[PDB]
DNA sequence: CCGACGTCGCATCAGC
DNA sequence: GCTGATGCGA
DNA sequence: GTCGG
């Protein structure tokens, strides 16, 4: 948190011109900044300190001088006093609300928690949700609970099928000593690259976790992705645990390392290696690195055996999860 | 200068 | 119903 | 908004 107020400064702005310019690249540019600052050992002196860094180019430079002389930006200052800019930003927090639908919804006049809930009725099943725990998905989650949440997990799991190999993944397995939600990878030896000896791999443990009353509401539902919503149990007498995020992918066994390096994260980091990977002549998704021949076109999946042979082929260094947050 | 900016899953809509 | 685009999210 | 070429 060496440079924890400029880090801020460009994380808002990345959020404006996410949520309200609808200008996705320069979100990302801003998140580039923030990110690459956040990882300097050295706290700032000046804006064409901070221009030496990779992502940080002029115009940034100059708002990080502003933020250091007098303590803040009057770029973000009026954006923060425009009404329509706070009340975007403020409906896309709502999980299922983007930049669209914000803008669309303050265009009727709503614009509050307030308009949001006696509008219910024009809210689709995802924002439904998002609204009914949007203070529940504001609070973070302690590893102590994670580590809860994993056994539960991953008994529940144990149950259905005991060939089932469940993961968790995100910034738990960065080992964090907090987390935004719980995100589960999951594996199962009749589901490969290969064929599906089975269907409702997914179905049959979200089923499962529903029963047991750990997974409370559905965001959205296929054969390789879950979205929803889970709750510890709590004792007698004691206030209940807050309602959390929780995101489970079903991953091809044989595809488990590219699978596994997806989920873990970070997000920056997840777009940095693709990004990395193209400049060297490959692309990496969630299930297979393929190498880009003279045309352009991707061709055939290169062998993997470990999160560190996707590492090899673009001539990075391996990195431990705890590492990769960016 | 100026093109390019990771890659994919699910919900939902237009258009047929 | 399908396909392709768009919105939102991992 | 930034950058490689
Ligand atoms: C949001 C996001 C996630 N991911 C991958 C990397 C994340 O670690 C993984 C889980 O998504 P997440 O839970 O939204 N990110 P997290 O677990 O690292 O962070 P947090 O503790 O939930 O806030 O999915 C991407 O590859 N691109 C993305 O834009
Ligand atoms: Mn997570
Ligand atoms: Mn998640
Ligand atoms: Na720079
Ligand atoms: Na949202």
């Amino acid at each position: 948190t060496l440079n924890g107020g400029i880090t801020d400064m460009l994380t808002e702005l990345a959020n404006f011109e996410k949520n309200v310019s609808q200008a996705i690249h320069k979100y990302n540019a801003y998140r580039k900044a923030a990110s690459v600052i956040a990882k300097y050992p050295h706290k700032i002196k000046s804006g064409a300190e901070a221009k030496k860094l990779p992502g940080v180019g002029t115009k940034i430079a100059e708002k990080i001088d502003e933020f250091l002389a007098t303590g803040k930006l009057r770029k973000l200052e009026k954006i923060r006093q425009d009404d329509t800019s706070s009340s975007i930003n403020f409906l896309t927090r709502v999980s299922g609300i983007g930049p669209s639908a914000a803008r669309k919804f303050v265009d009727e006049g709503i614009k509050t928690l307030e308009d949001l809930r006696k509008n219910e009725d024009k809210l689709n099943h995802h924002q439904r949700i998002g609204l009914k725990y949007f203070g529940d998905f504001e609070k973070r989650i302690p590893r102590e609970e994670m580590l809860q949440m994993q056994d539960i997990v991953l008994n529940e799991v144990k149950k259905v099928d005991s060939e089932y190999i469940a993961t968790v993944c995100g910034s738990f397995r960065r080992g964090a000593e907090s987390s935004g939600d719980m995100d589960v990878l999951l594996t199962h030896p009749s589901f490969t690259s290969e064929s599906t000896k089975q269907p409702k791999l997914l179905h049959q443990v979200v089923e499962q976790l529903q029963k047991v009353h750990f997974i409370t509401d559905t965001l959205s539902k296929g054969e390789t992705k879950f979205m929803g919503v889970c709750q510890l149990p709590s004792k007698n007498d004691e206030k209940e645990y807050p309602h959390r995020r929780i995101d489970i992918r079903l991953i091809p066994k044989d595809q488990y390392y590219c699978g596994v390096l997806y989920f873990t994260g970070s997000d920056i980091f997840a777009k940095n290696m693709r990004a990395h990977a193209l400049e060297k002549g490959f692309t990496i998704n969630e299930y297979t690195i393929r190498p880009l021949g003279v045309t352009g076109v991707a061709g055939e999946p290169l062998p993997v055996d470990s999160e560190k042979d996707i590492f090899d082929y673009i001539q990075w260094k391996y990195r431990e999860p705890k590492d990769r947050s960016e």
